Order: C-alpha cells, then structure tokens, then sequence
C-alpha cells in the first residue's frame, strides 16, 4: 500500500471526526471512554473486549498513531459496533450511535476516494 504521513492523515480525516463531535447531543455518549462503574453497568467490559471512543481516536490522529487511513476507519467502526453490541436497539445510546454512523458514512466516502 501507499505511505501516509501523520499530517496528511490529520488533514484528510480530522474533518470526518469533527463532523461526529458536532452531532449534539448524539456524540455526547462517545466523547469519553465508557466508565461502567460510574454508569451502573458492571458487565460492560465482559461484553465489550476492545473499548473505543472519540477521544481515543482524536488522540491517535493528533499523535500520529495511524499508519494508513483504514486503521482510523477501523477504530470508528469499533466504537460504533461496541455500542450496538452492548446497548439495546431501543436505547438512547444505540440510537445516537446509529445517527453518528449515518453522518460518518456520508463524510468518509468522498475522503477515502481522495486518499485511495
Ligand atoms: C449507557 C452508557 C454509555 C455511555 C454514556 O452514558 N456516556 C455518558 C458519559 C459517560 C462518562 Cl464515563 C462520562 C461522562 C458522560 C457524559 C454523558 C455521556 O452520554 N456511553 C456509551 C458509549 C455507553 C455504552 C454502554 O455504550
Ligand atoms: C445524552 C447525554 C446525557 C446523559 C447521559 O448520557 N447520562 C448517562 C450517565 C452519565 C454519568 Cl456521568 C453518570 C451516570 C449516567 C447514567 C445514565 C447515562 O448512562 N444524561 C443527560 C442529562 C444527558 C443530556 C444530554 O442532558
């Protein structure tokens, strides 16, 4: 595959991450790691083996931890798939996840075309 530099990935991908943060209120559950003790859900880490959230993805982009853009896409989908796995289909967090995923699909498609 092609080489990607960290600054190039920030320019291309940060707008797609920003679009998720700007979904308000729907991004609020995703702006920080899940805290199962605080949120009253002690089985969370038994169900969700690889936690992920927007702050972690932002830090990885900011510090240059992605070598290529599909690693970023993988982390976004990990975050979404964790929330659809743990939460019931009628719950607020599940519905907010679906909203963010719709926004992401719209934003990421032209960006990955340009990168690829
Ligand atoms: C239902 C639990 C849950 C939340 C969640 O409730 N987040 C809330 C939160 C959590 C912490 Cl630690 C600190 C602050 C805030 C502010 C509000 C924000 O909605 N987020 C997710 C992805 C889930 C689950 C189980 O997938
Ligand atoms: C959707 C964002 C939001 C939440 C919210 O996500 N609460 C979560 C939470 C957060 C903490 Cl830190 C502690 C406990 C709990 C349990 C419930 C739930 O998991 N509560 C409110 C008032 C809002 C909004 C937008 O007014």
């Amino acid at each position: 595959s092609m080489i990607f530099k960290p600054e190039e990935l920030r320019q291309a991908l940060m707008p797609t991450l920003e679009a998720l943060y700007r979904q308000d209120p729907e991004s609020l559950p995703f702006r920080q790691p899940v805290d199962p003790q605080l949120l009253g859900i002690p089985d969370y880490f038994d169900i969700v083996k690889s936690p992920m959230d927007l702050s972690t993805i932002k830090r990885k982009l900011d510090t240059g931890q992605y070598q290529e853009p599909w690693q970023y896409v993988d982390d976004i989908w990990l975050m979404f798939n964790n929330a659809w796995l743990y939460n019931r289909k009628t719950s607020r967090v599940y519905k907010y996840c679906s909203k963010l995923s719709e926004v992401f699909e719209q934003e990421i498609d032209p960006v990955m075309q340009s990168l690829g």
